[PDB]
């Protein structure tokens, strides 16, 4: 694997794998949107729907040129969840931690 390669794989890896401090995966709720079918109202607040599996697929396909791209729909799914969700909310706060992590570990690999 290139070293584009690898670093899209650790970045990926960085907010999948974010526990709290007790514990607790965060990405768990991002890992797969619910289908417009069953949320329907989710598709009509967000002009495009992103959630991890979407970005691993991606990743798979080595669709990603560079680490921005990557960076791009995580921020996206990011602040998609923080459209969605009020401020106090559970999944806003875990969006700004894991939005937090993401950068954190693109700027760790400069
Ligand atoms: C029971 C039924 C009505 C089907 O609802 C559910 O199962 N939900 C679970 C998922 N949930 C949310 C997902 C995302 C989310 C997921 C991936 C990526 C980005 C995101 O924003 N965000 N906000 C939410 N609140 C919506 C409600």
């Amino acid at each position: 694997m290139t070293p584009m390669q690898q670093k899209l794989n650790e970045v990926y890896e960085a907010v999948k794998n974010y526990t709290d401090k007790r514990g607790r995966r965060l990405s768990a709720i991002f890992l797969r949107l619910p289908s417009r079918s069953e949320l329907p109202d989710y598709y009509l607040t967000i002009k495009k729907p992103m959630d991890m599996e979407k970005i691993r697929s991606h990743m798979m396909a080595n669709k990603y040129q560079d680490i921005d791209s990557m960076v791009e729909d995580f921020v996206m799914m990011f602040n998609n969840a923080c459209t969605y969700n009020e401020p106090e909310s559970l999944i806003y706060k875990d969006a700004l931690v894991l939005h937090k992590v993401l950068l954190e570990t693109r700027r760790d690999l400069e």
